[PDB]
């Protein structure tokens, strides 16, 4: 019914906890991605979420825009979403592709710009929060629903974001407990080592209680992510958050799900 397509692993940020790291530079040929997306449509997909990696990095966002247009215009998917760090989104992308996009979720873990910088949620300019605010205004002007995703971690577990989130008035505020995935952000050879970012379930629940007045908050605990977050990787193989499947481009959707 719903799928997270991490179609690229390249990114311009350096988030210390990143759980889907730059292990490859492979992106499928556009027509191959279209072929697999059609299979998903034929298997009953109704909601697609483009992720990564940074979705807007590949071909300056043009690759992503073509797949978004394909999903809306050719596959007639009623819900097409992107999750992005926001830093590379050009207004021209909205002009060219925004009519095909339902939802843009921007990842922002703190409203203290210095906290984002220290976490690696940036590329040096230390203006990640201010960019989030501009993207809100573009979503309003181009009629795209705006969501914000935050990873709750050691450095923001005590932050009060109530007034900041209410002022941004997002459709949904998705709040992820920092998640460890072996081979991604855990291991001597991993590109990231996220252990120092982790928080306990009790700490996570405390953050949620602090923000109980935010009615658009939606929590994503570790257990929820393990139970319900499905990944389609850059080869269109299925992965979970707990070897990859065969690619749907080889064995089809059904055999790949097992
Ligand atoms: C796809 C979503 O995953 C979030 N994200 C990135 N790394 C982690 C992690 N270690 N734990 C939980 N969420 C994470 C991104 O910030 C984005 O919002
Ligand atoms: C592993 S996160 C992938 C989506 C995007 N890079 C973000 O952080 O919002
Ligand atoms: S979590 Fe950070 S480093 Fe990882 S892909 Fe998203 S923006 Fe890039």
């Amino acid at each position: 019914v719903s799928v997270n397509y991490h179609f690229t692993r390249q990114c311009n940020y350096k988030c210390g906890f990143c759980f889907h790291t730059a292990k490859t530079s492979f992106v499928l040929p556009l027509e191959e991605a279209k072929r697999g997306l059609l299979l998903l449509k034929q298997a009953g997909l109704e909601k697609i979420n483009f992720s990564g990696g940074e979705p807007f990095l590949q071909d300056r966002g043009e690759y992503l825009g073509k797949l978004v247009r394909f999903c809306k215009e050719e596959l007639a998917l009623p819900s097409v979403s992107i999750v992005s760090n926001g830093s590379l989104i050009r207004e021209r992308w909205f002009k060219d592709y925004g009519e095909y996009l339902d939802i843009l979720a921007i990842s922002c873990d703190s409203f203290d710009e210095q906290v984002n910088a220290l976490i690696g949620r940036g590329q040096g300019k230390k203006n990640h929060v201010e960019n989030l605010q501009k993207l809100r205004r573009w979503c309003r002007d181009y009629k795209v629903a705006f969501k914000i995703n935050s990873v709750i971690n050691r450095f923001n577990v005590d932050e009060d974001m109530n007034e900041h989130i209410k002022a941004l008035s997002p459709v949904r505020w998705k709040v992820f407990q920092c998640l460890l995935i072996e081979g991604e952000n855990s291991g001597e050879d991993a590109l990231r080592e996220a252990e120092r970012f982790l928080i306990s379930n009790e700490e996570f629940e405390t953050f949620l209680e602090r923000h109980k007045e935010v009615s658009c908050l939606v929590p994503e605990s570790n257990q929820k992510m393990k139970d319900s977050y499905l990944i389609l990787d850059e080869y269109m193989r299925f992965l979970n958050c707990t070897d990859p499947s065969k690619s749907i481009l080889d064995v089809g959707v059904e055999e790949a799900i097992k």
